[PDB]
């Protein structure tokens, strides 16, 4: 559980936002790129896995599942690449919900930056600080710690 | 102690390394841009300060520490912009010694990746993950969460 993130993929302005989130704690990294490609998703990870303890890796789709680059890039980075099928139904409608606070968020913050990408930036920051009381912040770094301890 | 971070800027292959170090962990986060801009500089602060629990971020030298995007960014993040001055000399050498050992790391993966930025991120992944015993990585996560407990 403390190493499990899913991949999720959400399109705002003609754009493509690539999200990574920590199940367990729903603290997310996420860039803009132009699209969803195999090369920026093995790129993504690549950085998300230097950054935190990334042990298994729920795909958003079946294109990346299937990218000998996104595969080159598990293997390199120690990943183990899964399927991101909800076998539990309440993970589809979590991911959605959180594609719906994310698009809000930027919404609120998108007149402060002139490009998307520091807008989507800005949305991170504000969803990993909100405080649910813990924040996403504080439950990733409590869950991770456990588990080295 | 658990929110001081230092910025470093390093140059190869005609380009620019921005490195931002968890001064009591050694765990960093790290980019490659065309320049080191303030534009850019603020940027990368607004992506670290998303990720972890930034408080207070050394800045690398005069012109970020004056340019007006970074003190926005850093307003709007709730960082605390200071100088980066090593009133304490053994700061100076190592910073030299990471930026030495980050190009080392580079140069072993260099020839995996056709782009510097991969390379870049392949030695972020290794220096965060080297144990030396505790890794970066571990040490940054132990640090942060002694402090929220
Ligand atoms: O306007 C932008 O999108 C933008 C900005 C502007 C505001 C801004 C950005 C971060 C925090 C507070 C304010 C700055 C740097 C950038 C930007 O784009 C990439 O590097
Ligand atoms: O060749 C690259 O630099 C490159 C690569 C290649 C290898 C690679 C990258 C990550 C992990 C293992 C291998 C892949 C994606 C990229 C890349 O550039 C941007 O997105």
């Amino acid at each position: 559980s403390p190493g499990i993130w899913q991949l999720d993929c959400t399109h705002l302005e003609g754009k493509v936002i690539l999200v990574a989130v920590h199940v367990a704690s729903g603290y997310i990294e996420a860039e803009v790129i132009p699209a969803e490609t195999g090369q920026e998703t093995a790129y993504f990870l690549l950085k998300l896995a230097g950054r935190w303890p990334v042990k298994t890796v729920h795909t958003d789709n079946g294109s990346n599942f299937t990218s000998t680059t996104v595969k080159a890039a598990c293997w390199w980075a120690g990943i183990k690449q899964e399927d991101g099928i909800p076998y539990n139904p309440q993970s589809q409608g979590v991911i959605e919900s959180m594609n719906k606070e994310l698009k809000k968020i930027i919404g609120q913050v998108r007149d402060q930056a002139e490009h998307l990408k520091t807008a989507v930036q800005m949305a991170v920051f504000i969803h990993n600080h909100k405080r649910k009381g813990y924040s996403a912040g504080e439950r990733i770094v409590d869950i991770i710690a456990t588990d080295i301890q």
